[PDB]
């Protein structure tokens, strides 16, 4: 792979979509599937009561996810699958609204984009993917360790590192929220790392929040792709929906963006 001196690291969504006309038809697979299939085989041991408790959710959806992981099986087609930028729905996917793109937006993307997951590892946004909830930071036992993090160790981290450029000044910019973030390790990473951090007023301070912050990181990943952003200092120049870049707050690679309420 040749890579890019940018990727875009953004968070999934818990919230999927197998219903909504497809925006384009064009698709790729996963490639860490091999991986994938051992976290199936663990989650395939869960109860729904072990489910709900450990994933604190309903009833109802435990059972639905229990379905999810005994259904799963990596060949994946149009027919059981979707590309990940399509499927994803919340805040974050929102804000990226991949529904307005063209095939050119999609190719962008495809090359500068990568959603991080508990289950896929390492997507790309016209990658397919199966139904499923597995989040991050979820205490899943497996044979490498006692949770996903352990599980992932550095491939995920490779796995970036293949879509970069061998040499040259390489731009990682970091969408994700710290809880996927947390299984990506730096200090391995070719890449210098650039983190846009969303503030929005709150008595007269400036604060994340999270409902705001989220739609944010979607809204920025619009505004790089739909420029074709290639350097960091251009990324200053976002503004959607009334935030401002903040110099004097940026530091250690954050770049602030702040907004009046
Ligand atoms: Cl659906
Ligand atoms: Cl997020």
């Amino acid at each position: 792979p040749r890579g890019s001196h940018m990727l875009i690291l953004i968070s999934p969504a818990k919230t999927l979509d197998y219903q909504s006309p497809l925006t384009t038809t064009r698709y790729t697979l996963p490639e860490l599937l091999d991986n994938s299939q051992q976290l199936i085989h663990e989650a395939r041991k869960l109860t729904p009561p072990q489910i709900s408790t450990l994933m604190r959710i309903s009833d109802k959806l435990a059972g639905i996810n229990a379905a999810r992981f005994h259904d799963w099986q990596p060949d994946f087609t149009p027919a059981n699958a979707r590309q990940a930028i399509l499927a994803f729905k919340g805040d974050v996917y929102t804000g990226l609204q991949a529904e307005t793109f063209s095939e050119d937006d999609f190719d962008f993307a495809q090359q500068h984009l990568r959603m991080l997951s508990g289950l896929y590892g390492v997507l790309r946004p016209l990658d397919l993917m199966q139904p499923y909830r597995l989040e991050m930071g979820i205490r899943l036992e497996n044979a490498r360790g006692k949770d996903l993090y352990q599980f992932w160790g550095d491939i995920i981290t490779n796995k970036l590192n293949e879509a970069l450029a061998a040499q040259g000044d390489n731009v990682v910019i970091n969408l994700a929220s710290d809880e996927y973030f947390k299984s990506v390790k730096p200090k391995k990473l070719n890449a210098e790392i650039i983190k846009p951090v969303f503030l929005d007023e709150k008595n007269g301070k400036f604060k994340i929040i999270s409902f705001y912050a989220k739609k944010a990181r979607g809204l920025m990943s619009r505004f790089i792709i739909e420029n074709r952003l290639t350097k960091p200092e251009q990324l200053t120049g976002f503004n959607s929906e009334g935030y401002f870049f903040d110099e004097d707050s940026s530091s250690n690679g954050e770049l602030v963006f702040k907004r009046y309420e």
